[PDB]
């Protein structure tokens, strides 16, 4: 079941990026993409299915990658990109919780 | 050895001088997981692994708290051993994935 329901068409999450900064390196579209919706501060991202939240965007980001990354059991991440994609990316970051914790 | 002068039981219980009374859990429980006082609310940490845990409730154990949020500390498995710890995560096996849903 899903989060925000409001934000479920590429088209709507895509609407909210009107003003996001143009500092910013990663672009909308692949926000979007991911699932990603701008809520409207600084450049807070929410994914539309988990109500996972990213931010701190830099140069080379991967907003499929950091969905896997840091919520690997969002259903509509697992329905696009496959479980092997999000074991893979969880294969590589084993210790999160510890480097969060020090 | 994060703290090379907590390292002693007795050098522990001496930082629970401004212990507040109010805390449900006693230095001594505390003291013996590896943790001392820091001085500010209930905020102790692990002389070893420098794992820092607060809001003490009612019938927390820090051995099995210690087991939850710093696994792999040396001391925490020195005193209890791998399957203490493996008990106790598997407990929690989505803990950094509550803290996210905030
Ligand atoms: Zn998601
Ligand atoms: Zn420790």
């Amino acid at each position: 079941s899903i989060s925000n329901l409001s934000m479920q068409t590429h088209a709507a999450r895509m609407r909210t990026f009107m003003y996001w900064p143009s500092s910013v390196p990663v672009q909308p579209e692949q926000l979007a993409s991911a699932g990603f919706y701008y809520v409207g501060r600084n450049d807070d991202v929410k994914c539309f299915c988990c109500d996972g939240g990213l931010r701190c965007w830099e140069s080379g980001d991967d907003p499929w990658v950091e969905h896997a990354k840091w919520f690997p059991r969002c259903e509509f991440l697992i329905r696009m990109k496959g479980q092997e994609f999000v074991d893979e990316i969880q294969g590589r970051y084993p210790h999160l919780l510890e480097q969060l914790l020090s």
